[PDB]
């Protein structure tokens, strides 16, 4: 049965070669409008639990170069620091310009982002977006 | 029900959006060791039948660029095949899984073209992601045995 689950891990593979940071995640909206993990590596189960209900959201990247110099809640923040995360990249996934979810990169030390990384990161998010668009779609259609 | 002909089409989507070239394709090895189109746009079938075979490589592969066909190292026949298709420039990016060549994906340009570092980086990125998508997706199909 259809495994975009294999595409998610593939993308996690590609993120870690392409962008050489310590962990990564993919999340997508559920019907409630809340972002949910569909794929991770290697953030712990304890962190993903803490955070699952909480992030979002015209669709552009977001970079926390240091969680300290960062306007988060002290609640959310100790979760992040607790996991051993010092920096974060948020990268939108879209269909038809609809925000559909995001992927995330995580760093143990603070981090500044090159144009080249951001570019690769954007190309990754582009492909996932289309992968999900096409896999979802004609599984919708291989029915009618 | 491996319709990840959808992974191929998505890739072709990403190739177009990330690299603004004129045409693109994916080719994979077959059991005779020969390279074979598995997806493309807008190459013609005539072209595709025409040029199966050549694998610019044979254990540690880099991208190959051809900025002007007229200035490339091609046998008469194979240069005639490209130009008659209407192509002037091409990019070969190896597809690799577990440290081995499995295929390639190609960007084509109808007029000469110098390859900007940025687009090379983008292209490589996509080439990794195809590799990995293939690695994992047939891995799943095989597992179920």
């Amino acid at each position: 049965s259809n495994a975009i689950e294999e595409v998610y891990e593939a993308t996690l593979d590609a993120i870690q070669g392409a962008l050489n940071c310590d962990r990564a995640s993919i999340l997508l909206f559920d019907e409630a409008g809340t972002m949910r993990f569909v794929a991770a590596r290697g953030l712990s189960e304890h962190y993903q639990r803490a955070v699952d209900g909480h992030s979002p959201w015209e669709p552009e990247p977001i970079f926390v170069e240091n969680v300290d110099d960062a306007e988060f809640s002290r609640e959310l923040k100790e979760s992040i620091v607790g996991e051993g995360i010092a920096a974060l990249g948020f990268f939108p996934l879209v269909t038809e310009g609809r925000l559909i979810g995001k992927f995330m990169t995580y760093y143990d030390r603070p981090h500044r982002f090159a144009d080249s990384e951001i570019g690769m990161a954007l190309t990754i998010a582009r492909q996932l977006g289309f992968s999900i668009q096409r896999m979802r779609a004609e599984y919708a259609r291989r029915q009618a």
